[PDB]
């Protein structure tokens, strides 16, 4: 699995379940394409969102739906999603974890990246 | 001044210098519009973005160019940029971001 | 200023203001000797804890009472405090922590 | 395992391994004894510090060696490590995922805790 993302909740200290995540890679003429979308689990990870064939050399964004995920717990937060955006696959293939920490008005994200 | 944004360097422990950003307000066609630009001072802030007549109601996007940054340094980081989305409601908006190669955090300090 | 204290609440999106902080100084004893201390202001800041002549090199630890933050706000916290410990080597030193219920970060921030 | 450790380098967007971390829990008398201690592995994750009959309710202390961790790349960080102190077990036995995300001027530390 070349694309993961897990999603941790640091108001309740717990994963951050059913999570809305959008991804989408820069087409050629400048535009963000969809490439793939899902939920995170019961332990707050989404697997499964590529293969290693599709996820070819681009730059993508990765949307986290934060605000939806705030909202349902009775929370109004800041941000509207929290966007990641990066180069993958430019020096061969990768593996990425796209990790999120959220809170009501602030979120970290910090990348894992193996070879 | 209704909106600052404040950034910082977690290798170094300073402030982010030169720090290009870029605001953008979305529009009723659902397109992102230059809306204000700056580079961070020596003390990682970007003042004057905007005034309260002009900062009304609305998605605001503000793009920091980190990549740039790090190249600058001669670190490879892992982002293009560190994006920050929210809707202004109607105080003060301290955009403030933390920022390490592979990994940022921001943090919105909203006040009276 | 030798030493300033800046706290931040990242679930309403503010200062943390009132917040009981610590200060100790390590001794040759390897023990904890108090050393400066306060709660902090509206802006969520605590300054005026030391002078530079009394700021010499040695390990400081700096305790920020995260519990006491919460539970005053009804919220069930994690940490039973924020410690923060480093060497003041021989310029202004900052010590930010954002503070959530089940976790916080601490970034130093040290200036000429 | 009721207790485990996961450090991750920003730096280098990776696990951080070979991370010394120290275990104690406050006393009777007031003090810190030692409880357990380990390294972090290839994963940036420490498993088996202790037992479910071991770690009883009391106030514990996770040391993180972050000063020797980036000492040894070279860096010459601010902290001499990270503490993470919390009150485990209060409300009957619990597992605790100690998380720290590690910067050489900066770092967050994250609990999930799960029943
Ligand atoms: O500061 C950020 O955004 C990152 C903070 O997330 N912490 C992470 C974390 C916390 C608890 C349990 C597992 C993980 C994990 C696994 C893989 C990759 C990252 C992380
Ligand atoms: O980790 C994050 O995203 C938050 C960390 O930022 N710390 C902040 C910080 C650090 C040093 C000096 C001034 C400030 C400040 C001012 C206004 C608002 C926020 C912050």
């Amino acid at each position: 699995c070349p694309l993961m993302v897990k999603v941790l909740d640091a108001v309740r200290g717990s994963p951050a379940i059913n999570v809305a995540v959008h991804v989408f890679r820069k087409a050629a003429d400048d535009t963000w394409e969809p490439f793939a979308s899902g939920k995170t689990s019961e332990s707050g990870e989404l697997h499964g969102l590529t293969t290693e064939e599709e996820f070819v050399e681009g730059i993508y964004k990765v949307e986290i739906d934060t605000k939806s995920y705030w909202k349902a717990l009775g929370i109004s937060p800041f941000h509207e999603h929290a966007e990641v955006v990066f180069t993958a696959n430019d020096s061969g293939p990768r593996r990425y974890t796209i990790a999120a920490l959220l809170s009501p008005y602030s979120y970290s994200t910090t990348a894992v990246v193996t070879n």
